[PDB]
């Protein structure tokens, strides 16, 4: 609602694109955050196709960013008969950022991995990597499960079973409260999709340069399943953190499969144990129901609720434009299934669902919100996200607000959204929208919201002909009432420059010359006066007189009088404030004197 | 706990007016707060000690203020035989002073009237008068409820039966939320004390300049009773308004009787027909259990509470057999109203002839912490005897039986400081309600505004137990090799209307049991187990936590392997003395310990 969108802060990347894939606030010990963004097609260590990550400052005039490396080189280990290696040919690092404590972990999701056991040879095959790293300690620990020595014979001899090859690890990197890393990996088990989890700590501990295999303690992966559904499922496409269970203290991992049971798709909720203790899938076929997937609670209840994203959706206006499904967590006792909000975008192949950003209080409104994105939306196609508000009792159906690409068609604007994160520290949480070859990152900040709480106190009814008012000038006995207003400035972090303007209408249904009431002091039906609350708590009430006619002079005395009060924002750059709550009070007096 | 010393607010009267006797808060239409001061004795037209009230603007420095132009002029009507005169000399134009919506009920208690019929006569009693205002239009008008026409005889040949003509009605006004003003008149019903309640508009719609005696139709009175405790109770001495039945529909008063049953004291909670709820009898003899009434919600559990004030309590110490200190009783209500019983806390004072409990003022929210707060007054106590005010906290139970906060008096002795008491209103705006207290031996009111409240929070996280010599990150400066782990502190600062310089500092000791300089954990840096550093949070949502990298002793170096590892974090303001006055009160939490061991084998 309160997103800036007339400045935004720019970063810029390298000329080979791909510079906002994914991105991801790092928070720092001391309390700071700064924008991480993986742009996984950088050049390689010879013009080669690789990946790479930048950490940008948080910063308004933005810049070119300093760049973190991880890991960039084809190893060679000898292991007995086994001289395995690593090739970094079109790894993408950067596919996947996720930063927590102080580590930041960045996939590689498409590095290959070739283990040539004399003769024979495992295969020049994408295993797929998650880099992690703290860029303050300077502690490198390379994550990667799909790493293996099993020659492709082995695979080829049973039934290709337990399979991970071409896992892809790390195309969707998320981290728990507790610092456990969790990755996806489509290509797992022959294209079927598995899951990695691991401490950072463990990770870090486990971790040793220049060898290429380890176990890591007790890291978790997924079952393989020889279940029809699941093939080519591509689980791990993309994965959040959020709290679903019954018990609180543990961390549940939602996983979308966009391609589930025959490009049907689905979303899953998994305990630590993957024990699937939810699943709902799509309702299009190819509509792609899991692209990305998002967790907060916007209804302000407290438990966790799930976006699900689906960006290809054919909305039946058969117009391919992408949908989102909310589902606010119930108190059911197998609840949780039947979506709730099911927003659709306007602009065709607009792919509204690719990026689902939680952004908590974003207007210090009581509850969570949400950013999504449609990455080819907007008036010509170059992507617009949509800011949804709790509003409590669900989502915010309509967009609060509509932020346009800056950037030409095909930026894909909106790809990877992420919020949650006051980067202001104000109470306010603000939006980084990064897209897939953008080469730029835009950043909008939240602007403070003040909500507003109006009442009026006018006399209900008099008789026209009470003839106590005394006009000055003519002295004449006419019928007053007394007209206060009273609005008072509610919310958090209220700038204190504010210049809120009232403006009241006597009569307002009746039009000019057809009103019957009458200010004494200016001669007008309605007039607007500075009723600013900057700098105080207490609400402004200055009262009026508008005096009312005699009987024989006006013949509208059948009307009830109408008193509506509405305060709006002073017309006179960026506001910086967003009025909202209520606005217009309308209370009414009627006229009683005999019939 | 909040309410600043240091700057003060200093409106003054004219010199020997006790300006300051009483005093409320007057909301102008704009929203815009005012104190209403009464001065009972100031000079009037003909160079007498009449009375007066002032309406003092809220201003920075302050000083003097202007006054509301009453009538302070004797009145003299004959209704045909009868004459009714009004006499108003040292009638005390402000012993009593409640401002309610727009309109400001300032009372003389001690208005005489006299009712000449031929020879006789109804005696030049005081009766008492209220004078409502509305200082935004001038419409003033007069209640006097216990005026009459009576001649003197029939009341002796009645047994002084139904006698209001001492009443002093106004001695103790109170106005409920309907708009009723209720007078608490001592001296009615031959000093047996009486209610007097009569709805503001029908007071302000009944009133005709230059009629003395007349009826508001719609007045209540309470009823004179024959049963002998009440003799000379002084029932309305003090009067509140509260919930105590149940019924919100009903508002329910409490009276006190300091004099009830031979000066054993009283306090009744009654209905608006006067029909007694409950009765709260007094502890011991001329203690005044009574003197002051307050109502307020102390606990929370939304039900309210009453606050009873004894200044002539004499305690019971062990050197001192009976001390007079004065004291204020707290009566919780529970569910099932007509069940409010035994006291639930007992403050008493400690200067003597201190007059602890005087004055009772509930404060709100001072604090801010969903309990409601009170201050109470001793105008005598404090060490040199010039007079203190003592805050208490709310709290779950009951409430704090210790003074947050202690205001001491800025005026010469006998200023009579804390003799009037009222807050519960955010004279500045700042989100905070202040407070005012009227010293009328000074002829001053001295305005007490509450700086904002930072709740403060602290996390201090040592990850485990650890081994002396892991041989991990080498000690500063060499390639020596020691122990070493990660301390990380996380300190939060919430609060309303906090200001942008917030800045604490963060005492971080490393084993504090054990004398520094060679204490068994240092830090990998500058090796110095206590260190205190700043950490601003002036607008930060977020706690900020720096890390630090700490070095642990060798095993054979440090010796005691079985004293627990504790570190100490602090919170502290910074050193705001350097400049003007502390902005800002670190109430909560600022102090926490955190302990481990030494662990083997790891
Ligand atoms: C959209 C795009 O790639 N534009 C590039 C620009 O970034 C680059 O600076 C220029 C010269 O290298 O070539 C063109
Ligand atoms: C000039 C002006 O303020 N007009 C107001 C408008 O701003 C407001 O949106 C509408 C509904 O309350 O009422 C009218
Ligand atoms: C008893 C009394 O109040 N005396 C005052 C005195 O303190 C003050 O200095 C003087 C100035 O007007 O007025 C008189
Ligand atoms: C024993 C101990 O740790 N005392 C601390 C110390 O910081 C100081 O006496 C006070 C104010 O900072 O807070 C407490
Ligand atoms: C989570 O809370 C505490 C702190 O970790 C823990 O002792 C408790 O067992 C946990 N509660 C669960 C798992 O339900
Ligand atoms: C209080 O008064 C309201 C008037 O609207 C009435 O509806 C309600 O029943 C009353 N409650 C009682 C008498 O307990
Ligand atoms: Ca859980
Ligand atoms: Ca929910
Ligand atoms: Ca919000
Ligand atoms: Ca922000
Ligand atoms: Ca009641
Ligand atoms: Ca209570
Ligand atoms: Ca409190
Ligand atoms: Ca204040």
């Amino acid at each position: 609602l309160n997103l800036d969108p007339v400045q935004l802060t720019f970063y810029a990347g390298p000329n080979g694109s791909q510079f906002g894939f994914s991105l991801d606030f790092h928070k720092d010990s001391h309390g700071r955050v700064a924008i991480v963004v993986g742009a996984p097609r950088t050049l390689g260590p010879s013009q080669e196709e690789t990946g790479g990550v930048f950490l940008c400052p948080w910063r308004a005039e933005g810049g070119q960013c300093p760049s973190l490396l991880f890991d960039l080189r084809d190893e060679t280990r000898n292991v007995g008969s086994q001289t395995l290696q690593t090739f970094k040919a079109r790894q993408g690092l950067g596919a996947s950022v996720v930063s927590w404590s102080d580590v930041i972990v960045a996939c590689a999701p498409w590095q290959h991995w070739n283990v040539l056991e004399k003769t024979e040879e495992a295969e020049k095959t994408p295993v797929g990597s998650c880099f992690l790293a703290q860029p303050e300690s300077g502690r490198r620990a390379e994550y990667s499960p799909c790493r293996g020595n099993t020659l492709s014979r082995i695979y080829v001899e049973n039934d290709f079973s337990w399979d991970k090859r071409y896992c892809e690890a790390g195309f969707s990197s998320v981290v728990t409260q507790a610092g456990e890393l969790v990755l996806g990996a489509p290509g797992g088990y022959y294209f079927l999709g598995l899951l990695a989890q691991a401490p950072v700590a463990d990770i870090f501990s486990s971790y040793r340069p220049g060898i290429l295999l380890w176990h890591v303690s007790s890291q978790s992966l997924s079952f393989d399943s020889s279940n029809p559904e699941y093939f080519d499922g591509y689980w791990g496409y993309s994965v959040a953190v959020g709290e679903f269970d019954g018990d609180l203290n543990t961390t549940e991992y939602v996983v979308g499969a966009p391609t589930w049971s025959w490009t049907l798709g689905a979303v899953e909720i998994l305990d630590s144990y993957y024990q699937r203790l939810h699943r709902l899938r799509g309702e299009q076929m190819a509509s792609y129901f899991g692209h990305s997937v998002a967790v907060t609670d916007v209804n302000g209840d407290g438990r966790h609720d799930l976006l699900v994203g689906a960006p290809l959706y054919m909305e039946s206006r058969l117009a391919e434009v992408g949908r989102v499904y909310l589902f606010l967590q119930p108190r059911g006792p197998h609840a949780l299934g039947a979506p709730s909000l099911l927003l659709t975008g306007t602009q065709l192949y607009g792919r509204f669902g690719s990026a689902i950003a939680p952004l908590g209080d974003l207007d210090r409104d009581g509850y969570n919100d949400i950013a999504v994105a449609a990455p080819y939306g907007g008036p010509s196609g170059r992507g617009q996200v949509l800011v949804f508000l709790g509003q409590s009792e669900g989502l915010r159906s309509r967009p609060s607000q509509v932020l346009d690409s800056p950037f030409p068609t095909g930026s894909a604007f909106g790809f990877s959204l992420r919020g949650a994160v006051d980067i202001d520290d104000n109470g306010y949480p603000d939006l980084i929208v990064g897209a897939y070859g953008a080469n730029q990152v835009a950043v909008y900040r939240a602007q403070p919201v003040v909500k507003a709480s109006v009442q009026l106190l006018v006399q209900d009814s008099l008789n026209p002909a009470v003839k106590s008012c005394v006009l000055p000038q003519t002295k004449t006995p006419v019928s007053c009432f007394n007209i206060q207003m009273c609005v008072g400035a509610t919310g958090h972090n209220i700038p204190q420059k504010l210049s809120l303007n009232a403006e009241l209408q006597l009569d307002r249904q009746k039009p000019r010359q057809g009103r019957r009431v009458l200010l004494l002091g200016s001669q007008q039906a309605g007039t607007t006066l500075n009723l600013d609350l900057g700098g105080k708590h207490s609400p402004i009430c200055h009262t009026t007189m508008a005096f009312l006619r005699d009987e024989a002079d006006f013949r509208d005395k059948l009307s009830p009088i109408v008193l509506s009060l509405n305060v709006s924002l002073p017309p006179t750059m960026a506001p910086a404030v967003v009025l909202h709550g209520d606005t217009h009070v309308q209370e009414q007096t009627r006229i009683v004197l005999d019939c």
